[PDB]
């Protein structure tokens, strides 16, 4: 894994995630417009951090898009809207064959996300 | 009753099975093997939609997303494998988006339970 | 399946369930004290309708008891407290090897429960 | 730090593994292979409990039930297979009963992630 995309229309969340991610994965990019992110072809070395964006469901469209195109990228779902809903999206996305490797509720637990991202990197 | 029932399922066999169970009870039943064609329709409060989730594709999820964005008032029934929570996940997602999910059924379908449910549904119209 | 037990400290729920159940399974008994129900040895032909009884968790104790004793009975969980919690209890109880055949949120959907119980009976 | 850590897991091997990961970081660590003995203890706000769910028995669920009934103030970490939602179910149950679940870990355990987490946990004491 060598690149991270952050997909969230919340500017302050995108900044926070960039700051946590960049020391670990230097190649990180945030999108606040999912439509722009959906023009990229991703590969197996990409990690996507995706907010579900409820109750508008732009995140649900992103998951449908990635499933339709059989994306090989690793996916982390986040949401502050409702955790039963977050866990449902994870279940649905896995069952459609996407590689969801984790989920986090907002407000984000930054220590847990830090440990988890470190372990995905190739440090010793 | 005479409510419209729309069956949405791209599998011809399970689609036809649903149709044979519904038609003696709700004669105005129409089956769509192509979800996107179904999505051009605008539905009423009295319409009943039987939606196969069509796992492991995301076509069922797209119909839910479309229905929720247009705030469909129609009653919704979801069908799929129990699948360690897949049907419950879709139901939770759909209820959360403001959709009126009135029941779910695991596949393969218990036709006795479905016949019994649609019968009571008809009688309370 | 030939006997139904209803386990719920809510008297009005117990009455409602008895009235729905008895036309279908004549041998039905309700307990408002779980401790009394836990003195019975159940068999494979028993159906238990159990409220989780949150936030006190008497229902959780009933599930632990039935798991410890490897009860063969069929189990239906109900709760008006929180449906993510209801679905968690179902998941936990199945994974401990109990035969959970359904769950219902309160207020109970009486048409759905009626259809479901009918299908468990031996009518044609 | 010098918080007490209690490891509750009746499997001697996975128990010992947890213990070897915790002890360099929290020296005051005690492992219980018998949940009921652990349940005689009264815990403080600063205690950390690492609880194996011990599926497919219900011993982990009983510790959660006991802790919640006595309103334990201790921090709780839950360990188990992802198991199509089993760990998430226990976490949801425990949070709902008012317990302070600070993290969960799937088995088999990623010792790097656990070492990293307990290190930050120690540093924020």
């Amino acid at each position: 894994l060598n690149r991270v995309f952050i997909v969230d229309d919340d500017t302050l969340t995108c900044n926070l995630l960039k700051t946590i991610v960049e020391p670990i994965f230097g190649n990180v990019e945030a999108f606040q417009h999912p439509r722009a992110f959906l023009t990229l072809s991703l590969n197996k070395q990409d990690i996507i951090i995706l907010d579900l964006m409820m109750p508008d469901m732009d995140g649900i469209e992103v998951i449908r898009h990635l499933a339709e195109h059989k994306s090989p990228a690793s996916l982390i779902l986040i949401s502050g809207y409702d955790s039963g809903v977050l866990h449902s999206a994870e279940t649905l996305a896995l069952s459609c064959g996407l590689n969801v490797i984790n989920t986090f509720t907002k407000p984000i637990n930054t220590e847990v996300l830090t440990c988890f991202l470190t372990s995905l990197s190739n440090r010793q």
